[PDB]
């Protein structure tokens, strides 16, 4: 028969989801499945294109779902949120559930190069708290006796993060240490 109980055997979507961008698409769908099979036990694979017409065209995107999450672990080492291919002329991008990359912190990153030695990591939070909600606060200091002068920050909304730039990048500590200050979103 045919029925979409949504949970005929698996009462949890704790399996695994994968998203790919810029895939050769030089082969068929079934054949494509084989490629993902090398990462574990696949289950459902769908490739987008939309009747492969002119207005749409195969966007080279494919998402696969597995049945053995344990097997999916290996795939992470094989690709993870960041993957690198030869680069000759056959690039493909494989990432797993961008919504739960786990490395959501990287989603919003700020980089500071020159900061006052009298700056602590949590202390940095205080200044950034003036902007909005902060996900993570990081500072780099050396046991030389003071902070080497570098800091990393993670900010909920990129827009809010941009504000920090104006507060630092467009201000500089020309009063406490008398030196330009640079802060920019990671890339």
């Amino acid at each position: 028969m045919n029925g979409t109980l949504d949970h005929p055997d698996q009462p949890d979507l704790d399996a695994i989801k994968m998203f790919v961008g810029q895939v050769p698409r030089t082969w068929s769908e079934k054949d494509l499945r084989e490629l993902f099979e090398q990462y574990g036990a696949v289950y459902e694979i769908n490739v987008l294109r939309d009747r492969s017409q002119n207005p749409p065209q195969s966007k080279g995107c494919c998402f696969v779902t597995f049945y053995t999450r344990k097997a999916a672990l290996e795939a992470q080492n094989a690709l993870h949120n960041m993957k690198v291919l030869p680069g000759m002329h056959h690039p493909i991008q494989m990432k797993p559930a961008d919504s739960e990359k786990n490395n959501a912190v990287e989603d919003r990153k700020l980089f500071i190069g020159m900061i006052s030695k009298k700056c602590t990591e949590n202390d940095i939070r205080v200044m950034f708290s003036s902007f909005g909600q902060i996900e993570e606060c990081r500072i780099l200091r050396g046991p030389d006796g003071l902070s080497r002068g570098c800091a990393f920050v993670t900010f909920t909304t990129r827009a809010m993060a941009q504000t920090a730039i104006k507060a630092m990048h467009q201000a500089q500590t020309m009063e406490g240490c008398s030196s330009p200050m640079v802060v920019k979103f990671a890339d």
